[PDB]
């Protein structure tokens, strides 16, 4: 599992669950490519996005539907979603999670990169 | 002024100097239409991007260069770039502060918002 | 002024105001005595806690009294107050802007040091 | 385990490992008692702190030592240590997680709290 993803709801202290997510992989004219989806679990968790053969070296786009999240819990929020934009690179350690954190006016997101 | 970017450096302690910025607006035919652009200046701040009558209702697109920031200051980031994407004044005419606090591996950015 | 203290509220995307602060600096003996306190304004921001003079070297400790605020809007937030700690002005005299970003079961805090 | 700590480093994207965290409970002449304390594993968490039987309501802080995980890097810090106070409680969910995300100059702190 090269790619996963992690979403935390800043207000209620909870992993956020049933969060819509979209990857994408940047083309050679410069478009995002639809590439891997998926909703979090019920741990904020989505795993098994792609494999090791898949996942090549490349710039990558991942799209968290936050809009929708809060408006489920009747919140007001600030952004249409959360967008982590980064390159896959062959030489550092193996393991990408891409990690958010959720307010409805601010979010934060780190990747922590392991083998 | 109606839409400001401020820029913090979370390793140095000191606002994020002359990182790029580029603002998009999503057209009718569902596109990014270019909207403005600019540099944070030696407090960290962006301002003077458009003025109240052309920022009119729509799905805006801040897009913070943070890469090219980072490799200036000899890091490699994990990022490409903070992207920052919000409807704007969907109920009449707003302020718009977006804050982006930088590290090289993370960020976190929040919106503060007001009415005139 | 050479300490202050801004905070934002991440529920609402606004300056968070009335927030109360109570600094202290540790003393010879190792323990906590107060220093300077505060409410934050309708810029969330809380100036004019100390002058250069009295702001000597030390180890600081800026309590920040999240629960209170949180309570008062009718929120349960998880902690009791955030707690920033720092040796200020080991090197001569600074500027410090302690950055506060609240919310119910998060906060993130971060320091902008200038020099005179 | 009914109280677990995670640390993650902002600068190198990687848990931070061996970082000391000392908890507290607060005690009736309002001094702050030892409670627990173990350094963060490999993977940046520390497990194993207390056991539901002693980890009664009550004030705590978790006390973070980023200093000397910093200065251990050769990087200059802004914060003595992080510290995180919060009152446990009966009602809500069991699992208390603390998580803190560490830059030189700025850090982040959130509770997951899970059944
Ligand atoms: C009211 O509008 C803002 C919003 C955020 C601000 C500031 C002003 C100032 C002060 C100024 O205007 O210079 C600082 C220092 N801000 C931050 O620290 C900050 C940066 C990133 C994040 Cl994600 C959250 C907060
Ligand atoms: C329940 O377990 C957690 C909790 C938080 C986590 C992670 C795992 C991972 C995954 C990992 O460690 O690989 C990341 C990246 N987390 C963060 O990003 C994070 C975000 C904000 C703060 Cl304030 C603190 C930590």
């Amino acid at each position: 599992c090269p790619l996963m993803v992690k979403v935390l709801d800043a207000v209620r202290g909870s992993p956020a669950i049933n969060v819509a997510v979209h990857v994408f992989r940047k083309a050679a004219d410069d478009t995002w490519e639809p590439f891997a989806s998926g909703k979090t679990s019920e741990s904020g968790e989505l795993h098994g996005l792609t494999t090791e053969e898949e996942f090549v070296e490349g710039i990558y786009k991942v799209e968290i539907d936050t809009k929708s999240y809060w408006k489920a819990l009747g919140i007001s929020p600030f952004h249409e979603h959360a967008e982590v934009v980064f390159t896959a690179n062959d030489s550092g350690p193996r393991r990408y999670t891409i990690a958010a954190l959720l307010s409805p006016y601010s979010y934060s997101t780190t990747a922590v990169v392991t083998n």
